[PDB]
C-alpha cells in the first residue's frame, strides 16, 4: 500500500464507447482505447456462509482486492509502454543534467520548458537526493498546501513522490513535470462511469458463477486510461543520479 498521488492529482475525463480521439499537428488523430484491470475474487462457500457475525469477509475480501487493482492502475499508468507517462514524452521534451545529482540548476531549467507546471513527481530516494543538493547550497524551500495536505514545493511547484517510477541499477532514476487539465491543454485521465453494476465509479463486480468445489468466483473490472493533449504539457528529467 501507498499513497498513490497520481490517481489523486489527474482529473478525469467521461469517455463514451471506451474511445477517445485527440487531434495531432505535427497528421490523423490518435486514438486512445480504455484498458482493463481485472482479477478473479474466489471465496469458499463455508466462508460466505459462516463467517459473516464480526465481519463480512465477502466484503473484506473485495476491498482487498479493490486495493491491489488501484495499484496496478498507478503502475500502468508510469510504466506502460502504450500509454504511459514514461513513454508518451516528446523528444524535445525530454532533458539530461548537467551533472550526476539532481541539482537546484537543473529542477529550473526543468519547469522554464512549459507554461503553468502544476506537479513534480519523483521516486522517494530521488527526493532525498534533491534535498541533500539544498543543504549543500543553504536553502531551504517554504513549502506548498495540495488538497487539504502539506506537501513539499519547489517555486511553489509541490513535489510528490511515487514508488512506482524504477529505480535502475546504477543507481539512476527520473523526475515527471506536467501540466494537469483538458481547459488548461494538460495531461488527463481517461475512465467511463455509469457502467451497469457499478460498486465503484468505474469499477464493476460480476457474479461469475460456482465452480464443482464449493467456491464462489466474481469478476472485478476496472477501465482506465491516460492522454496527453499538447506535446509540451509533459518533461521528463531523464538520468538523475541518486545514491551519492
Amino acid at each position: 500500500i501507498s499513497s498513490r498521488w497520481l490517481l489523486r492529482v489527474l482529473p478525469w475525463t467521461q469517455v463514451n464507447g471506451g474511445t477517445y480521439r485527440v487531434n495531432r499537428r505535427l497528421l490523423a488523430p490518435r486514438e486512445y482505447e480504455l484498458s482493463v484491470a481485472q482479477t478473479v475474487l474466489k471465496i469458499h462457500s463455508r466462508v460466505a456462509d459462516l463467517y459473516n457475525d464480526p465481519m463480512n469477509q465477502m466484503d473484506q475480501q473485495l476491498r482487498l482486492t479493490v486495493e491491489a487493482l488501484r495499484e496496478r492502475q498507478e503502475h500502468e499508468m508510469i510504466n506502460n509502454r502504450e500509454f504511459g507517462l514514461l513513454h508518451n514524452a516528446d523528444l524535445k521534451q525530454r532533458i539530461h543534467t548537467r551533472s550526476g545529482p539532481p541539482t537546484p540548476d537543473d529542477l529550473d531549467e526543468l519547469i522554464s520548458r512549459r507554461r503553468k507546471t502544476q506537479v513534480l513527481l519523483a521516486h522517494p530516494r530521488t527526493i532525498a537526493a534533491i534535498g541533500r543538493e539544498w543543504n549543500a547550497r543553504g536553502i531551504y524551500p517554504t513549502g506548498a498546501e495540495l488538497h487539504g495536505t502539506d506537501v513539499r514545493a519547489w517555486r511553489g511547484i509541490p513535489l510528490l513522490p511515487c514508488n512506482k517510477i524504477p529505480v535502475t541499477p546504477e543507481q539512476t532514476s527520473s523526475i515527471i513535470a506536467m501540466r494537469l487539465g483538458e481547459e488548461n491543454q494538460g495531461v488527463v485521465g481517461l475512465h467511463q462511469t455509469g457502467i451497469p453494476d457499478e460498486y465503484q465509479p468505474g469499477l464493476s463486480v460480476r457474479f461469475m458463477g460456482i465452480n464443482d468445489q464449493a467456491v464462489i468466483q466474481y469478476l472485478v473490472s476496472a477501465y482506465y486510461s491516460a492522454a496527453v493533449l499538447v506535446p509540451d504539457a509533459l518533461g521528463i528529467l531523464e538520468d538523475v543520479e541518486i545514491g551519492h
